[PDB]
DNA sequence: CGTGGAATGCAGCCGCG
DNA sequence: GCGGCTGCATTCCA
C-alpha cells in the first residue's frame, strides 16, 4: 500500500516521525533532516527557484534545521527576506510525502479516553492532581475495545468490584443499562492501589500508543490530570513515558480573566472533541458538555446517578463505573455521527500538516499553498509582520423596523472566495491604484470607470488582468476539484440504480461479484455484462456504489470549508499572503456588489410594476438581498390564487424567469464597469415567506439589523407541506431566555405570522393567566456567571454589580454554612428569578447552578417569595412588545394609540 | 493566529423649581 | 421621578 505519515515533530536538530510504512505496520524514525531555505540571487545567477514575483532566488541547503534558523536570524538583522518554508516539520513532510496522501484510517490508533477522580473538595484541579484517579475507561479504535481500570481501594472508600453482568442488566432490574453493542468489547482490570494502576495503564499505554487522542475535555482535564498524577507519585521522566518521544512540555493559555495549562505530548496528536465539535458543529448550544451534546447529538446523554458525583463511588460503585464507561462511549457515538474525526484525517492529509493544526486555516492553507508552489520550483514569501489594523466589512441595511407580507431571499454563491477569483486578488498581482470616489458613485455607476487595463476593486486597487494569481488559483482549483467530486457522486448514484434491480429482475451463475469502476461511469460492455450475475453477489455491487456515493459526499464538505476558512486566513496578519489592501479590496466590492445589485433589483422592480421609486429591497446583509413581493401580488390579486402553494409557485416562476436574469445582466455590467477578469457574481433564490392564504396573518417583521422573522414555504426549490418560521436573531434563539418564555415566544410569533393579531392576543392572555402554574425551573433566566468576587464586597454586591451577580450573593449567603448545599462555580452558569420585598434573604432576586434544583434548605421560601409579577414583564412582555411593536400589532386589546408616540 | 457588521440587559450619571 | 447617554458585557448575521 502507499506508504503515510502519522505524526511528525522536531526535536532540536531532529525528525520524529511516526508513521505507517508500506506494508501496514507502524513505523517510528528518527531523521537529521536537511532543510533547504532561499535567498533573492542575481539575473546573472542561473537557477530554477523563483519567487511568487518572478524574482530569482537562490536555493541553500542547510546541514541541519539549527543552522537554517540561525540564518533566518542573521537575515533579519541584515534586513533582506528569507524566502521558503519556516516550518521544516511541513518542508518534511512535502519531501518525504510528494503525492496524493492516500491512508487507510484502519491502521491510524484513534484512541479515545475518560477518567473519574473522587474529589471532597471542589473540582480536581488538573495542574494539582491532588487526588487519586479512581477510573479509566480508554476506547482503541485498533482493537475496538474498552480498557477499563478500577481502583478498588482508596483513601475514599474500598469498593468490590465492578460487574459487567450488572452492568448490562436493565434500569429497573437494578443493572445501569449498558448497550449490547459494547458488552462485549470491554476489558475490565480490578487493582489494590492506584500505583498499580497508574503503572499498568503507563504499561498499556506503550504497548498500544495512540496516534490520534480524543476525548471530552481530555485536554484540559484528562491528559493534564494523568500526566501530573504520575508525576507527583513517580518521578517526572516516568510521567514522560506518555509521550512515545519522551517528550512534552506545558503550554499557557489565557482565555478570560486566568488561565489554564494543557499538557503537550510529542508524537500525539490532540483533537479533544469538544473542540472538535465546536469548530465543525457549527450549530452553537447553549452547553458544551458532554450530557448536554449527547442528548442533544444522540438523544440521550450520560447515566443518570443518586446523590453528588464526589460520593458516587462510595455510594454505588457500579454505576460509577459504568457512567465512566458510557461517557467514553457517548463521544464514541457522536463521531459515529458528526465524523469528525475523519474530517480532520483526510483533511490533515490533503494539505499534508500536522493532524492537530486543522483547527488552523492559516496554517492548513500555507501548507496548501506551499505545496503548489513547490511542484512550480516558485518560493513562497516570508512571513512578515502586520500591525492588528482593522479594516472595513460587510455592508448590513438598516432596515425599516416593520411588517413585511410577502418576501423574497436572495443569496450570493461565496461571495468572498468568488471576489479573489473574479477580481483577481493576490499579493502578487497588485498593479496600482487609482483615484478613489465615493463608493455610492461606484454604486449608482456614475463614477469614472476605475481603468480598462486592470481587473479593479473600489477601494482603489488594481490587479493585473492576464498573469494567475497565486490565491485565486489555488480557491479555484479546490472549486473545481469540489466539482469534479459531485460528479464521481450524482453518478455513483445513477450507476447504483443499475445494480439496485437485484430482486427487480434477478439472475443466477454464483461467482464473484463482477469488477468495476463504482466511481466513474460505467460501460455499455459493462451495462449488458451485468445480466448474466448472480443477484445474491450482486448485491456488494450495490455495497461499493452506495458507498463510493458517500465516499463523494464526504469530499465537497470538506471542499466547502476549506473555501470558507479562506478570507479568514487572507484577513489574517499572521498568515503568509496576509495584505491589508488587499482584504480591504476584497471587503469593499462585496459592498458595492451588494448594494449595486440592490439598485438594480429596484430599478427592474419598478419597471415591471410601473411604480416610480419604491424599496423593494427591505434588507441586505453581506451577500444576501431581502425582496418585498407584495406589490407583485397586488399586479394580480390574491383572489386570483386557488391556495397558498399557487401565490407561492407564481413568485418562484417569476425570480426564475425574470428576477435572475435582470440580476445577472446587472452583475456582467459591474463586472465590465470593474474591468474584472472574470464574471463570477452569482445569486440563487433562497426563500419565499409570506402568510397564509386567505389568513389575517402577517407576511414576517423586521425590528432591526440581524433581528427578524418569516414564514417561509419554499426553501430553493424545496416546497414545505407545513410552513416554517424562520426566526433570526429574536429572543426565541436566546439561551438566557427560560424555556416556559422562549417557547411561548416562538408560539406568540407563529401566531403572529400565519394566525394573526386577534390569535396572539388570545393566547397572551391565556399564558400571563397560566404563568404561576408554571414550574418554577421552566420560568426561569439562565445565565452564566463571570468574575463575581470583583463585585462581592464582603458577600455584598460591589461596583455596579450586575443583576445575576447580586443574586448570587443572596444565595451565598442564604446557604453560608453548608456544604451539603449545591456550590455555585465560578466561569459556569446559574437560574435567576427575582423576590418580592420584605423576603428573608436581602437581595431583590436570588442565583443557583443550572440544571439543578435549589437546595431544600432555602427552596420553600424561594418558591413563596419570587415575584412573579417582575420575572414576566421582564421576560416574556418586554421582548414580546419589542416584536408587536415593530410588526404594528397590540398583543393586548384597549391598548393606547398614542403609545406609539413620546 | 479565524475577519467585520451590529442588537440589547441592567448599572450609575446629569439635567430640571 | 424619569429622560438622555455610557458602561464595556455578550451574541449573532454574513
Amino acid at each position: 500500500m502507499k506508504e503515510f505519515y502519522l505524526t511528525v515533530e522536531q526535536i532540536g536538530d531532529s525528525i520524529f516521525e511516526r508513521y505507517i510504512d508500506s506494508n501496514g505496520r507502524e513505523r517510528t524514525r528518527e531523521v537529521e533532516y536537511k532543510p533547504s531555505l532561499f535567498a533573492h540571487c542575481p539575473e546573472s545567477q542561473a537557477t530554477k527557484y523563483f519567487d511568487i514575483y518572478g524574482k530569482p532566488c537562490t536555493r541553500k541547503l542547510f546541514a541541519n534545521m539549527r543552522d537554517a534558523s540561525q540564518w533566518i536570524k542573521r537575515m533579519e538583522d541584515i534586513g533582506l527576506e528569507a524566502l521558503g518554508m519556516d516550518d521544516f516539520k511541513l518542508a518534511y513532510l512535502s519531501d518525504t510525502y510528494n503525492y496524493e496522501i492516500k491512508y487507510d484510517h484502519t491502521k491510524i490508533r484513534v484512541a479515545n479516553f475518560d477518567i473519574e477522580v473522587t474529589s471532597p473538595d471542589g473540582f480536581p484541579e488538573p495542574s494539582q492532581a491532588k487526588h487519586p484517579i479512581d477510573a479509566i475507561t480508554h476506547y482503541d479504535s485498533i482493537d475496538d475495545r474498552f480498557y477499563v481500570f478500577d481502583l478498588l481501594n482508596s483513601p475514599y472508600g474500598n469498593v468490590e468490584e465492578w460487574s459487567i453482568e450488572i452492568a448490562a442488566k436493565l434500569q429497573e432490574q437494578g443493572g445501569d443499562e449498558v448497550p449490547s453493542e459494547i458488552i462485549d468489547k470491554i476489558i475490565y482490570m480490578p487493582f489494590d492501589n492506584e500505583k498499580e494502576l497508574l503503572m499498568e495503564y503507563l504499561n498499556f499505554w506503550q504497548q498500544k500508543t495512540p496516534v490520534i487522542l480524543t476525548g471530552w475535555n481530555v485536554e484540559s482535564f484528562a491528559i493534564p490530570y494523568v500526566y501530573n498524577r504520575i508525576k507527583n507519585i513517580f518521578g517526572e521522566s516516568t510521567a514522560k513515558r506518555l509521550s512515545p518521544h519522551r517528550k512534552t512540555r506545558v503550554k499557557v493559555i489565557e482565555n478570560m480573566y486566568g488561565s489554564r495549562e494543557i499538557i503537550t505530548l510529542f508524537g500525539i496528536s490532540v483533537l479533544d472533541y469538544i473542540d472538535l465539535y465546536k469548530k465543525f458543529s457549527f450549530t452553537n448550544q447553549p452547553s458544551y458538555s458532554l450530557d448536554y451534546i449527547s442528548e442533544f447529538e444522540l438523544n440521550v446523554g450520560k447515566l443518570k446517578y443518586d446523590g453528588p458525583i464526589s460520593k458516587l463511588r462510595e455510594s454505588n460503585h457500579q454505576r460509577y463505573i459504568s457512567y465512566n464507561i458510557i461517557a467514553v462511549y457517548r463521544v464514541l457515538q457522536i463521531d459515529a455521527k458528526r465524523q469528525f474525526i475523519n474530517l480532520s484525517l483526510d483533511m490533515g492529509y490533503y494539505a499534508k500538516i500536522q493532524i492537530q493544526s486543522v483547527f488552523s486555516p492559516i496554517k492548513t492553507w500555507d501548507a496548501i499553498i506551499f505545496n503548489s508552489l513547490k511542484e512550480q520550483n516558485k518560493v513562497i514569501p516570508q512571513g512578515r509582520s502586520h500591525p492588528v489594523q482593522p479594516y472595513p466589512g460587510a455592508f448590513v441595511k438598516e432596515p425599516i423596523p416593520n411588517r413585511y407580507k410577502y418576501v423574497m431571499s436572495f443569496d450570493l454563491t461565496s461571495l468572498y472566495p468568488s471576489i479573489i477569483r473574479q477580481v483577481n486578488i493576490s499579493p502578487e498581482t497588485i498593479a496600482g491604484t487609482f483615484k478613489v470616489a465615493p463608493l455610492h458613485d461606484y454604486i449608482n455607476a456614475v463614477a469614472e470607470r476605475p481603468s480598462d487595463v486592470y481587473s479593479c476593486s473600489p477601494n482603489g486597487m488594481m490587479y493585473y488582468k492576464d498573469r494567475d494569481g497565486v490565491v485565486p488559483t489555488e480557491i479555484t482549483k479546490v472549486f473545481n476539484q469540489r466539482k469534479e467530486h459531485k460528479g464521481y457522486m450524482l453518478a455513483a448514484q445513477r450507476n447504483g440504480e443499475i445494480i439496485k434491480e437485484a430482486l427487480h429482475n434477478p439472475n443466477l451463475s454464483v461467482d464473484e461479484p463482477l469488477d468495476v469502476d463504482y466511481r466513474f461511469d460505467f460501460s455499455d460492455e459493462i451495462k449488458e455484462k451485468i445480466k448474466k450475475l448472480s443477484a445474491k453477489s450482486l448485491n456488494e455491487m450495490l455495497f461499493r456504489a452506495q458507498r463510493t456515493e458517500v465516499a463523494g459526499m464526504t469530499a465537497q464538505i470538506n471542499r466547502k470549508l476549506l473555501i470558507n476558512s479562506l478570507y479568514g486566513a487572507l484577513g489574517n496578519v499572521w498568515f503568509r499572503y496576509y495584505d491589508l489592501r488587499n482584504a480591504t479590496a476584497i471587503t469593499t466590492f462585496g459592498q458595492m456588489a451588494l448594494q449595486w445589485i440592490e439598485r438594480k433589483v429596484n430599478e427592474y422592480l419598478n419597471e415591471v410594476c410601473g411604480t416610480e421609486g419604491e424599496a423593494f429591497v427591505l434588507y441586505g446583509d453581506t451577500d444576501s438581498i431581502y425582496v418585498s413581493a407584495d406589490k407583485i401580488i397586488d399586479k394580480v390579486g390574491e383572489s386570483k390564487f386557488r391556495d397558498t402553494n399557487h401565490w407561492v409557485d407564481f413568485l418562484d416562476k417569476f425570480a426564475r424567469e425574470r428576477m435572475e436574469p435582470a440580476i445577472d445582466r446587472g452583475f456582467r455590467e459591474m463586472c465590465e464597469y470593474m474591468n474584472n477578469k472574470q464574471h463570477l457574481m452569482f445569486m440563487d433564490r433562497e426563500a419565499i415567506a409570506g402568510p397564509p392564504l386567505g389568513s389575517k396573518g402577517i407576511g414576517g417583521f423586521w425590528t432591526g439589523k440581524k433581528r427578524y422573522a418569516l414564514n417561509v414555504w419554499d426553501m430553493e426549490g424545496t416546497r414545505y407541506a407545513e410552513p416554517k418560521l424562520k426566526i433570526m436573531g429574536l429572543e426565541t434563539q436566546k439561551s438566557s431566555t427560560p424555556k416556559a418564555v422562549q417557547k411561548a415566544l416562538k408560539e406568540c410569533i407563529r401566531r403572529m405570522l400565519q394566525e394573526g393579531e386577534e390569535s396572539l392576543q388570545e393566547y397572551f392572555k391565556e399564558f400571563e393567566k397560566e404563568f404561576r402554574q408554571l414550574n418554577y425551573i421552566s420560568i426561569a433566566s439562565v445565565s452564566s456567571a463571570n468574575n463575581i468576587a470583583k463585585y462581592d464586597v464582603g458577600g455584598f454586591p460591589g461596583p455596579k454589580c450586575p443583576f445575576h451577580i447580586r443574586g448570587i450573593l443572596t444565595y451565598n449567603r442564604a446557604i453560608k454554612g453548608n456544604i451539603d448545599a449545591p456550590q455555585v462555580v465560578e466561569g459556569e452558569k446559574v437560574y435567576v428569578l427575582p423576590l418580592r420585598e420584605g423576603n428573608p434573604f436581602g437581595d431583590k432576586c436570588i442565583a443557583w447552578p443550572s440544571g439543578t434544583e435549589i437546595t431544600d434548605l432555602i427552596k420553600d421560601d424561594v418558591l413563596h417569595w419570587m415575584d412573579y409579577t417582575v420575572l414576566l414583564e421582564k421576560t416574556f412582555i418586554k421582548p414580546l412588545e419589542g416584536f408587536t411593536s415593530a410588526a404594528k400589532l397590540d398583543y393586548e386589546k384597549k391598548a393606547s394609540l398614542f403609545d406609539m408616540f413620546d
